């Protein structure tokens, strides 16, 4: 039994909506590190609330539907290889769990798979219908697929 809301993009990172305090003792039983895209105003709990339970924050905000920069991207990226390599497994998150932790997920399985965008949309989009929310969202990936 692992997180229900927890949407496995390959074995080992998954991509989800926000986690109430309440369920990250579950969540924690699984992951961890935490990937959190939201900003400050929409966390209704501190961010040591992962720490105390054992799971490594990233905290890289990006304001709800809006996209964060290649480069940015391209640091997540890595922090996820990290853990990855580590054997560990890796959530990402936002709010809803479709557009910034989406185009996070779309951009890891270009990173990790060499999957063109196509085959990486379509994969994250068969676990997340609707993921990927926006056009800069959609315009960052074009730029990432270009560089990696
Ligand atoms: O809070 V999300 O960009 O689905």
């Amino acid at each position: 039994h692992m997180w229900p809301s927890a949407k496995f993009i390959d074995g080992r990172v998954a991509f989800s909506r926000m986690p109430a305090e309440r369920e990250l003792d579950e969540v924690a039983r699984d992951f961890d590190a935490v990937v959190v895209l939201v900003e400050d105003y929409e966390l209704p709990y501190s961010l040591d609330e992962w720490e105390k339970r054992g799971v490594e924050v990233l905290h890289g905000p990006i304001p709800d539907f809006t996209a964060p920069s290649v480069e940015q991207l391209l640091e997540i990226l890595r922090w996820i290889e990290e853990r990855v390599r580590e054997g560990k497994k890796v959530l990402i998150h936002c709010m809803g769990g479709l557009g910034r932790s989406g185009t996070v997920g779309v951009a890891w399985l270009m990173y990790s798979r060499g999957l063109s965008l196509r085959e990486a949309l379509m994969e994250v989009r068969r676990k997340r219908p609707g993921a990927v929310e926006t056009q800069e969202q959609m315009e960052v990936l074009k730029e990432l697929e270009e560089r990696i």
